[PDB]
């Protein structure tokens, strides 16, 4: 027997709502962060033209068997469809549209539990717009139809470099967290139980098909659900878990079936996981508002103490906006130096704690021209910016400030504090993003 959880929120903007994504989301951030997830249908008239030819374009899907709390060929769109849609009529032996979608998420978790059944399907997941290109147009002759989406804020190419978004102004090439991914789904095929890197934000667009049902757990729920599935799946890698075990445990699960031309939107830190009902087609795109910085910092400490790796450097991302901030949005701006400041105090009290270890010798170091491997903390794996230590004995090995002893096993004095910027240089930096806020 299944409980299908509470329905999460949904919401229906006008026009005048619906032009400024991130004005909106913010407006309906008191109501969504409690539930994790929300659903956005946007005004009846917003219809972006969807053109694919189904024989161009190829992908080879991930094979998935379907067990729950357990951690290959050739396709175009039009051939896996046909697989699609042949294994659903088969598996009920109904039409595909005649399925009810209450049956469809009875027995997956029905599926998922039981071992005396070895269903497996495939999921076309995680394929790169750069190669693939997107379901939304892009400037590349276009119709005047695709002219009138190409700059809405609400096409997910454009919501990354929107002047609200704090990634807009970074120019490193932060992994696919400013282009979008694809998702080719089909009858059953699914996504465990996660978390957005960096605690992100993330919103996704069902271009067509069948509808896609999902689960999620509000952002302050986060560390209740991980000590639950502690518990019972200590092997964890990600998984597939049942709702109902989750509320039996007392932690907050909401669901929704999101259709054709519907968007999902997950919040910092919300647990989400799910499954396709049939043969569709999905885009997604991760992204950072200024309601995120404060989570963006907290979440970089939090790999630190599990000795995660980071997917970019959050203080070099701060500083890069502090030399770009005459062309910040001034809300930009004011939050930023927010951040900034407690960037700049924390820094200072560990630079203390390190010379009285007895680190004498320093040197400035332009930490962002290293590659990412050699620029992580030999204990911990953060992406070092601000500053590191290194000794002649260990070449080319770095500790961040926290782990100064796990380096070498020399003494001290022949260590070298390596740092970006001097204190007297950070704090004109942040005096620039001030008279920005100001004015
Ligand atoms: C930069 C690193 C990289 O290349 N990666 C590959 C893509 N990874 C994204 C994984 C991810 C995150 N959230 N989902 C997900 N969320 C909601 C809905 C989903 C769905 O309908 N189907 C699949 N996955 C979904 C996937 C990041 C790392
Ligand atoms: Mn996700
Ligand atoms: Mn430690
Ligand atoms: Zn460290």
């Amino acid at each position: 027997m299944f409980l299908p959880p509470p329905e999460c929120p949904v919401f229906e903007p006008s026009w005048e709502e619906f032009a400024d994504p991130f004005a909106f989301i913010h407006k309906i951030r008191p109501i969504a962060e409690q539930t994790g997830i929300c659903k956005v249908r946007p005004p009846p008239d917003w219809q972006p033209p969807f053109a694919c030819d189904v024989d161009k374009l190829h992908f080879t899907p991930r094979i998935q068997r379907l067990n729950e709390l357990e951690a290959a060929r050739d396709y175009t769109l039009r051939t896996f469809g046909e697989m699609a849609d042949a294994f659903k009529s088969d598996y009920f032996n109904m039409p595909v549209h005649m399925v009810p979608t209450e049956l469809v998420e009875k027995e997956f978790w029905r599926l998922v539990s039981t071992i005396e059944e070895d269903v497996t399907v495939e999921y076309g997941a995680d394929i790169a717009s750069k190669e693939f290109g997107s379901g939304f147009p892009v400037r590349d002759k276009l119709s005047p139809e695709e002219e009138e989406y190409l700059d809405s804020g609400w096409n997910l190419n454009n919501m990354p470099v929107m002047e609200q978004s704090v990634l807009a102004h970074i120019t490193a090439d932060i992994c696919g967290m400013k282009l979008p991914w694809l998702y080719v789904g089909m009858c059953f095929s699914s996504f465990c139980w996660h978390i957005e890197d960096h605690w992100s934000y993330s919103i996704n667009y069902l271009h067509w098909g069948e509808p896609k049902t999902w689960y999620g757990v509000p952002g302050y729920a986060a560390e209740q659900l991980e000590n639950v599935m502690k518990k019972l799946a200590p092997e964890l890698l990600v998984t597939i878990m049942n709702p109902n075990t989750l509320m039996t445990h007392e932690v907050p699960v909401y669901r929704t079936n999101q259709c054709a031309g519907e968007f999902v939107i997950t919040f910092p830190r919300a647990y989400h996981s799910g499954f396709n009902q049939g043969f569709n087609f999905a885009e997604a795109v991760n992204f950072c508002t200024v309601d995120w910085l404060p989570l963006g910092r907290q979440c970089v400490e939090h790999y630190r103490l599990l000795h995660r790796y980071c997917v970019f450097s959050h203080d070099e991302m701060i500083c890069k906006m502090a030399s770009k901030a005459d062309v910040l949005d001034v809300v930009v701006a004011s939050t930023v130096q927010k951040d900034m400041a407690i960037m700049i105090e924390d820094e200072k009290a560990l630079r203390e704690t390190v010379r009285k270890l007895g680190v004498i010798d320093s040197e400035r170091m332009d930490f962002e021209l290293l590659p990412d491997d050699e620029r992580q903390c030999v204990k911990c794996k953060t992406t070092c910016f601000m500053s590191a230590i290194s000794c002649s004995c260990k070449p080319g090995l770095l500790v961040c400030l926290h782990h100064v002893k796990e380096l070498c096993s020399c003494p001290p004095y022949k260590y070298k504090l390596r740092y970006r910027y001097t204190l007297d240089d950070l704090y004109p930096m942040m005096n620039a993003l001030k008279l920005r806020a100001e004015s």
